């Protein structure tokens, strides 16, 4: 990780035991699931492209999505490469070089010159760069590995509509959608698979109800 | 979070693991508690709304209260907007930007944004204006998620008093009602509701008896 | 709470992950037992009344003992409040203002006037009396919750004298009552509640022997 | 170990009681599972080659792997001695010694030559080097300790295609292959071992196909 | 506790709850036992008077023990006024007031006077006077609390003479006796005291030899 | 312990409660194993006499061990006496005193004294002196507490190999014996003490067959 103290004075430190254990733990109980990735972004927060990798080659098992990662991170880095070309300039001897796909992804990169990029003048955000690659892996990964669709998601005759919403809100949270057609799911689709005698009560609510007011409205129905 | 030093000198770091760790397992052990509230709170000192966007985020599970909560924080956004109309013509170059709704909320707004407001003099303190809209969310949730009002609570056959006024001031503690209505719930139910038993105890002490002469009085029924 | 640095610079700091969780466990695994209430001391060094309300805040369930905690702060409060002068109009901006009891108890005051009252010299040290007062009120309710007198407390037909010591200084640690009625049950009811046989033993020693003397002669009964 | 501080001050300390028992641990528990060598690499960040023997002798348990890991060892250091002869007369002005295998290995050499190299300009970063040379030592255990060859992981008749794949990902990690070589193992075992079923849609993708084409194609199967 | 750093700057600083909670563990792990004297000791470097009673307070149960302790730190307290008593007249303006056996007791001393001690010119460690009177009674409750003497110790027909010396070191660890007493009962008792096999092999090595020739002497039978 | 810090400041620190609670379960689990004396020296890097002193003494039981310790390093502290004895006549003005045996156990030197040697310069290293007796002490132990004669470690009837090789180097471990000698064990034992089947195996290799090529060629018999 990369630690910036006062005056931003930006010092290299090792990883820690606490954040290795924490971390391969927390994909160990609990998969590939949303929380994850929050998780993940906040405990690799000042990582190296090296300390990254780490993360995860430390985990052992799910090798199929880890697979999957490797070639959409193989993908992001040939895409870094068709948008910025390969060409070495009249940069200076002892300025920091031009980074690639496979500096990014920490393979053709040192530890040094990935330290050296974060901190140097002009800077290369090439840690949070490749946080970006890695989290769009498991956006497919999280989308993948969902047991559910989101428009199957329904209210029971005898479900409370609190239960109901707490699974809507799940699958929908691990789906890939645009937020756009996340608004037009909860508009049209959260009345639209209720129970007709509670589907009846969130229509005399009208259309600018909250789910605070929906729920309650719910509560005995 | 950003901590403050000596000759005020404020630098931010990323939030800890185990505060991580410690407000994720609260929420897994202990629900929509209303204790949970002031463990929040406290867990998320010298929080910017990044930091307190990380911990809601990294919550997996209880998804009906986070939607919920992102309506209510939506509404305290836009009615800071409302307060505030936008402000015409050039901002001036020794001044910060004045926060709209969504800056204060984290998403309109940098971390480093957050942080200019929060540390440049004189500073604007948007991580503890949003967080006192998120402990109005949480509060609104609590008092939903909440099965009983003081009415449901009574004490049964053979129940010690003493789990009974712990039932008791923990659903009032839970309770929707003005300070008032409270001390009126208090007056009348609490001995209304005991059993024959401890009932007929506390009648004997008289009505202008205290707590304290309460529970060493109906402790061995 | 408030952690003075170098050069006596009191400057305050967040409680912290590991006080909130000790709180938490010590609660959890002792209750309302005595030595709880040192512990309570140690996790409150130099701490303000925003964090002692925190600290009993956070607290899962206990609304009786906790009720009966407020009803005594209360007290302590107007008692406080009753012997104080009345301040004249306005506190002018030279004048610190004198606390109110409700100022002590951190409802009416902000955490900058609990800070400038306590490094104001002569510091007025408003953490210290606020836990003085939450002190008192954990010992009346230890006190109470305290299941067994002093006086039933006796020794088995060939139950070990040191046990049996054991079990009366710390039943006589939750005894209300007052120094000198311990030293007359030091001085009577020690040998009195003995059994048969070691009765005898420490009759013999008369009254000029020390616990050391009583111990080493009752070694092997 | 030796941590580099503001400026590229190097400052030497101890090797973590917590690093060590997350080691022993590791090891106990997991054995020597593939993810087990980037744990030691991760655990190893600025290690001496001292820091390495250290967390090499404090191993209890399985020494014909060991043993199989010393031979490697002497080995890779008589390799060292080979490429590299020994340099005569007293050491060069101001220079530091050029190591020996078994100064890299940490025997014949003492532990401020081995920060003096470590921490030099230009630096012999003997710590690295023999950290190779274990890693290569942990790989031929990793590898013997297995029981199944990437030949050997082959799909079960209503066995899920991710599953499977999971074994086949988990078993090409541990494969001594080259990556010319490995992509043949994707792009030739993985479906022919398929069971017939998952078989023929994964052949109807055509040659072109991803991983991720290969688990949405053979997900209802 | 005070902490000192460079400058020689003495600063209090409050109790850490980890410190707290593993002296806490100790004594419910251990009790009384001999090697607790040491840990303690140890776990209460740099503390005042005010952290030496946090830890007596902060244990519960164990009270016979607890009551000869205070009666003990009584008499030291009462034996340092007898050999220091009160100089005639009132306080010196600049310095601090010569100590009491009371305020090294930490009960009639505040904590500022006990910081005062400590850091004053000339200074008087309270502290470390203080836990020496505390070991004291501590060293009184091994003895007490042993439940066998040195004496006690022989050795049975099936017994290995390895056990036997286990037992008898365990056991002298916790007398009375000096060093040149426990000389005599390592040279007399020991082999007098062992059963017949073991002792005419003993006594065969002759009485020149160490506790690991007689130890390896004695391991086959 | 001594802590050095950057440019070398050397200053003493407190007995980390990780460094404590490390060495008493390290103990608790592995005893007299061989594993036990790099986790001491890695747990004593810094340490003085007092420190080491504070392990020793914090371990509960294993007393035929520190009596056996004890006599070891009296032994090696009387002959420091006899190899370096003290100077002739007065004393240097500004100098530290000579170290004497029972000084550098820390028997008879405080922590100052222990202090002084150790940063002085040229240094006296007290610490490391002590830590090789009472390594040179722990190494008697270790083997004393080892039973199986190395000619004693045979392979079973239909035993892994791996299980006799583990076995084998175990005791190996600990054996007493020349490296040389345990290269003639390596050599003649472990293929001849090897099982019918196994023994068959190992014998169509010839005898030229490294370990790896051992354990390949029985990874089933």
């Amino acid at each position: 990780p990369i630690v910036q103290n006062l005056q931003g004075q930006m010092v290299h430190q090792a990883i820690s035991p606490r954040t290795l254990n924490a971390w391969v733990k927390v994909v160990e109980e609990k998969a590939f699931s949303p929380e994850v990735i929050p998780m993940f972004s906040a405990l690799s927060e000042g990582a190296t492209p090296q300390d990254l990798n780490t993360m995860l080659n430390t985990v052992g098992g799910h090798q199929a999505a880890m697979q999957m990662l490797k070639e959409t991170i193989n993908e992001e880095a040939a895409e870094w490469d068709r948008l910025h070309p390969v060409h070495a300039g009249p940069i200076a001897p002892g300025q920091m070089r031009e980074p690639r796909g496979s500096d990014i992804a920490g393979t053709t990169s040192t530890l040094q010159e990935q330290i050296g990029w974060m901190t140097h003048n002009p800077p290369i955000p090439v840690g949070e760069i490749y946080k970006r690659w890695i989290i769009l892996g498991l956006n497919k990964i999280v989308r993948m590995y969902s047991p559910t669709s989101i428009l199957d998601i329904r209210q029971g005759p005898k479900e409370p509509f609190r239960d109901y919403v707490d699974r809507f809100y799940k699958t929908l949270r691990a789906e890939q959608a645009s937020q756009e057609v996340k608004n037009w799911m909860t508009e049209t689709l959260l009345v639209q698979n209720a129970n007709p005698d509670c589907k009846t009560i969130l229509k005399a609510l009208g259309p600018g109800a909250t789910l605070e007011e929906m729920m309650t409205a719910c509560q005995g129905v």
